[PDB]
């Protein structure tokens, strides 16, 4: 069974909403190999916090890395709308 498996690392640029704002990047290297990770300073966004999990290799199995980029505007002309789904 080696068929069907990508070796292609998920890349998400998550917003705040846990919404990625950027189709999800299938970072494509060499096998094994160690890579870097991506970033873009989309609408002028502060990177909020990705997860640990990144440094190592190209797996047997897409990995799914998440980038989260939020909002460097006050939350003054931002608002967060609290409701109970």
């Amino acid at each position: 069974m080696d068929f069907g498996k990508p070796n292609q690392v998920t890349v998400n640029y998550l917003d705040e909403n846990n919404t990625s704002i950027a189709p999800s990047l299938y970072l494509s290297g060499l096998f094994n190999e160690a890579y870097n990770v991506p970033m873009k300073k989309i609408k002028g966004y502060t990177l909020l916090k990705y997860d640990s999990e990144i440094l190592g290799v190209f797996t047997e199995s897409p990995q799914t890395i998440n980038i989260i980029y939020q909002k460097k505007a006050p939350e003054q002309a931002l608002e967060h709308h609290h409701h109970h789904h």
